[PDB]
C-alpha cells in the first residue's frame, strides 16, 4: 500500500529543481573551503534502506533485537575510523552516531564539562566556529556559549594565534576545556603548545579538526592524536563523506572518558542513529585509507599553495602571508569593498565563496574578506596550473566589484542594483560556465 | 580526482551487509511501532547531490549566496507542511531543519524557557519519550532533565494520562512547559484539558506528536493545532518520511516566537542543514497530503483495531484493554515472563517487537510488557485479515517462550541458551518468513 513511481513522476515539481540544483553545482567555480562532491557510492549509502531501521545504543548493548546487521555496519565504521586516522583502538575510541558537526561538539563538551561547565575556544570574528563557545554582548548565540561558561581567545594582528593570550587567559578563567582546531584559520595548529597550556591548569585539551581531517589522518599537518583528549571532526568537508561528525577519544590519558561520551551522545542528545550516513561514513573511510586519497590531499595543499601564490603575484594580499592547509583567506582592506560585496559578485559569475571576517574586523558586522578553499575543485580535477585561471578570475571580479561600488555606492542594496545585466559579469560568467562544466563531475 | 565505480566493486565488503540487512528487512514481520519502510522516491531524494550544498541560515537570509534552488526546495517544504497538517501560514510557523525528533524537540524545549528552565512531561516509564524530560534517581540521564528543570507525571495503574495529577503537579511546581504526545500511549490526547492546565499557570503548551503524526494530519484522532503553542513531529514514523523532524509554532498566541525557535535551530543548536533530509521531506509531504494516504492511515487504524482485537479473543491483556491508534502494548503478567525474553523469542522468528515498560512497572529493569505497531505492515499490505495471523504467531512465540523459561530458567542467561536450534522456532521463523517473505516491499 505504497506508491512506488519514480521521482521524476511522483514529484515532477521537486525534481526541476533538484535537476536544476545539480546543473549549478556543474557549472560553478566552487571555492567553499568548507563543501566538496560526494562520489556515486556515498550516494548509494544515503538512499539505502538501512535508514528503515531503529537502533537506538551502542551495538551488542542495543535496546531492540533485529539489529545484527546494524552491528556489523556501525563496528566496521569505528573500526575504519580509528585506522584512517592512525590510532590504536586499545588507546582510541570512536562514537560514530553524531548527526553533524554541531551537535558532536555540543555533545562532546557536555560529556567532558557538563551544564554551566567552563570551557575556552577561538572567537567566531578570528576564525573559530560556533559551537567553540560563540557569544556576543548582545546575546549568546551559540548554545556552548550559555549551557556552558564560555570566554573566547583572539588571533593576533597578524591573524595567528597568540599561545601568551590563550595561557594568560588559561590561568585567569582556569576552564575544564580548550577548544583548537578552527573553521578559517589559514595555519597549522601547535597543539603541543596547547597540551603543555591545558596540563598547566588541569583542563582536557579538545582538537576540532573538521577542516583539516584529511591532512591529519595523511599525515601531511601535525597530528593532534598525540596531545588532545578529544578529537571531533566532521566528515563532510576534506575528508569528502557524507553530512555526519565522529568524536575520538582518549581512553589511555583519560579512564572513565568512553562511557561519558557514548552516554552524551545517547541518551542525553540523541535517539536513534541514522544508519544511512553511518554506512556512508564506512564506505568513504575506506577510501580515506589508501594511499590514492592521500595523492588526492596532497594536490588539495598543492593547489592551494599555488592559488596563494598567484593571489600574491596579482597584489591580492592574504591573512597571514599565505597558507599551510586548503584554505586562504583574501584581505579586500586595499580595495575598499567589503566582503558581502565580493560574494554577491561571485555569485553572479558562478563562483562559489563565502565572506570572512579578518584581525582588523572589530565585529562580524561588515567583514572585510572572503574566505575560499581547494578541496572542491581539487576533487573536480583542477592541478596547479588551473590555479592563475581561478586567481585571474577573483582578480577581475575584485577589479569589476570596485568599478561598480563607485557607480552605485557603498549601501550594498545600492551596489546590487549594478549587478543585473553587467555586460563584463555575463562575459565572465560565461568564461566560468565553460571552464567549470568541462571538469569531471562525480 | 576520485572513484566512480558502483556500491559493489568500490566496497563489497559493506555492500554485502546491506543486501543482507535488506533481506533480514524483506522477512521480517516488522511491528516497531516507530518504524515504516520508505519509496524509491523518498531514497532517491536522499541520495541526492543536494547535500553537497552548505546552506546555513535560512531562505533569502543565507550566510552565502549560491541558494537560490536550496531556497525553492526549503520553502517548498515548509508550504506543504503547514497544508499537511492543515495549518494557516498566517497562523503557524513550521522550521523544517531539525536533523531528527530528539534535536528538534530539545531545540523548541530551549527556545521557549532557555537554560534553568521549567518542564513537565510524562514519565518515560509511562509511555513518555527520553527528551519530555527523563531522568532517574542516580542521573539525569536526557539532557532535556539537566539543562531544564524537570518533573515527570505518570499515568494511572490503567495506563491512562492522569490529569487530576497534572493539575495537582502543574500547580505546585509552575512550569513555562507542559509536554503531551508520547512514545508509547496506545490512546488519543485531551488536549483541551492540556490547554485548561497551561492558562491555568502560564505555560507553554507542548505536543509531540511523531508516533500519531498521520492521524492528525488525516483528521483521523483529535488536532492539537487547536490548542497548541508549540507541535513538533518526526517524519520518519507513520509519516513514512525520512529521519528528520519538524517543529511548528502558534505565531497567534505567541508573537515573537518565529525568532525563537528558528533562532534555536540555528545557530544556537545546529550548523548547516541536510538538504538531502529536506528535499526527501518534501517528497513525502506531498503524499501526506492526498486521499491516497489517507487511505493509508486508517487502515493503519483498522489493522491496529483488530490486532487487539484478535489478541483479546486468545485472552491476551492490552494496556488500557485496546487502542486509538496504531500501537498496542501488551501486560505480560499473567504469563510470568518479562519482555526481554519475548523479545528474544520474536527475534528468533523473524518478529520485530520491542519491550516496552506498563504501568505496574516501578523502574525501566525488567519492563513487564511488549510494545507492537502497525505502520511498517499496513505500508506491507497487510489487511485486517491478516491480523489473526500476527496475532496467531505472537500467541505462539508467548507460549513458546513460558515453555523455556520452564525448561531453562527464569535467568535471560540461561534462557536464551534455549532459543538456538529450537524445532519449533525453526518451525515459525519459517512460515514468518514464507509470509512476509511474499509481501510487497517499497
Ligand atoms: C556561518 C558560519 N558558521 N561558522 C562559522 C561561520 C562564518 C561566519 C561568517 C559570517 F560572515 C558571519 C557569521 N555570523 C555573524 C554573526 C552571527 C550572529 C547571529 O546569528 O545573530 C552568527 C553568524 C559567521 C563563516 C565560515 C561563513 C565564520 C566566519 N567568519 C566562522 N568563523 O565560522
Ligand atoms: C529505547 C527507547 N527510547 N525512547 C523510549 C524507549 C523505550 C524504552 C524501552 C526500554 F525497555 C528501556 C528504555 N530505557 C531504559 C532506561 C534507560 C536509561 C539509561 O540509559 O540508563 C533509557 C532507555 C526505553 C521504548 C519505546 C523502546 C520506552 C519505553 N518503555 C519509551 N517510553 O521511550
Ligand atoms: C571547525 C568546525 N566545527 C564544526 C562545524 C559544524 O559542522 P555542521 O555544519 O555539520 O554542524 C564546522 C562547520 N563549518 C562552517 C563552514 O566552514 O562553512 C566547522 O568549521
Ligand atoms: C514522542 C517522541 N518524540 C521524539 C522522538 C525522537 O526521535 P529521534 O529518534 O528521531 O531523535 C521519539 C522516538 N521514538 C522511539 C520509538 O518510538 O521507538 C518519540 O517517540
Ligand atoms: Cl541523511
Amino acid at each position: 500500500m505504497f506508491n512506488n513511481e519514480p521521482l521524476e513522476q511522483i514529484d515532477k515539481e521537486l525534481h526541476d529543481i533538484l535537476a536544476d540544483e545539480e546543473k549549478r553545482q556543474r557549472e560553478t567555480i566552487n571555492l567553499i573551503a568548507s563543501e566538496n562532491l560526494t562520489n556515486g557510492a556515498v550516494r548509494e549509502c544515503l538512499g539505502n534502506r538501512v535508514s528503515n531501521k531503529y537502533s537506538e545504543g551502542y551495538p551488542k548493548k542495543r535496546y531492540y533485537g533485529g539489529n545484527d546487521f546494524i552491528d556489523k555496519i556501525e563496528e566496521l565504521c569505528q573500526k575504519r575510523a580509528l585506522e584512517a586516522f592512525n590510532v590504536s583502538d586499545e588507546e582510541w575510541g570512536v562514537n560514530v552516531q553524531p548527526l553533524s558537526g554541531s551537535a558532536a561538539n555540543v555533545q562532546a563538551l557536555y560529556a567532558l564539562v557538563g551544564v554551566k561547565g567552563k570551557i575556552m575556544g577561538m572567537h567566531l570574528c578570528s576564525g573559530g566556529h560556533l559551537t567553540h563557545g560563540f557569544f556576543d554582548e548582545k546575546k549568546k548565540v551559540s548554545i556552548t556559549s550559555d549551557m556552558f561558561e564560555s570566554k573566547l581567545y583572539k588571533c593576533n594582528s597578524q591573524g595567528y594565534v597568540d599561545l601568551d593570550a590563550v595561557r594568560e587567559m588559561a590561568l585567569s578563567f582556569k576552564p575544564k576545556v580548550i577548544i583548537c582546531g578552527y573553521t578559517s584559520y589559514p595555519r597549522d595548529i601547535d597543539y603541543q603548545q596547547f597540551r603543555q597550556i591545558c596540563d598547566e591548569v588541569n583542563a582536557y585539551l579538545f582538537a576540532d579538526i573538521s577542516h583539516i581531517s584529511s591532512f591529519v589522518a595523511c599525515n601531511i599537518l601535525n597530528n593532534p592524536f598525540l596531545h588532545a583528549d578529544v578529537v571531533t571532526t566532521t566528515t563532510h568537508k576534506i575528508l569528502r563523506g557524507p553530512r555526519s561528525a565522529l568524536i575520538f577519544f582518549n581512553k589511555k590519558r583519560n579512564p572513565g572518558i568512553e562511557q561519558k561520551i557514548n552516554s552524551a551522545v545517547f541518551p542525553s542528545f540523541q535517539g536513534g542513529p541514522h544508519n544511512n550516513k553511518i554506512a556512508a561514513v564506512a564506505c568513504q573511510l575506506k577510501e580515506v585509507h589508501s594511499p590514492a586519497f592521500k595523492e588526492y590531499t596532497q594536490q588539495v595543499l598543492l593547489n592551494s599553495k599555488a592559488l596563494a601564490k598567484a593571489l600574491i603575484s596579482k597584489q591580492i594580499d592574504l591573512v597571514t602571508n599565505g597558507t599551510d592547509n586548503h584554505l586562504i583567506v583574501v584581505d579586500l582592506r586595499k580595495f575598499s569593498i567589503t566582503g558581502s560585496k565580493l560574494q554577491e559578485t561571485c555569485n553572479a559569475i558562478n563562483v562559489s565563496l563565502n565572506k570572512n571576517t579578518i584581525p582588523s574586523d572589530v565585529d562580524c558586522v561588515s567583514p572585510s574578506g572572503v574566505r575560499i578553499g581547494t578541496p572542491a575543485m581539487t576533487t573536480r580535477g583542477a592541478k596547479e596550473k588551473d590555479m592563475e585561471f581561478i586567481a585571474d578570475v577573483l582578480a577581475r571580479a575584485i577589479k569589476i566589484t570596485v568599478d561598480l561600488q563607485e557607480q552605485y555606492g557603498k549601501k550594498l542594496v545600492d551596489f546590487k542594483k549594478g549587478l543585473p545585466g553587467n555586460a563584463q559579469l555575463q562575459q565572465l560568467k560565461q568564461e566560468v560556465v565553460t571552464w567549470a562544466g568541462a571538469l569531471p563531475f562525480p
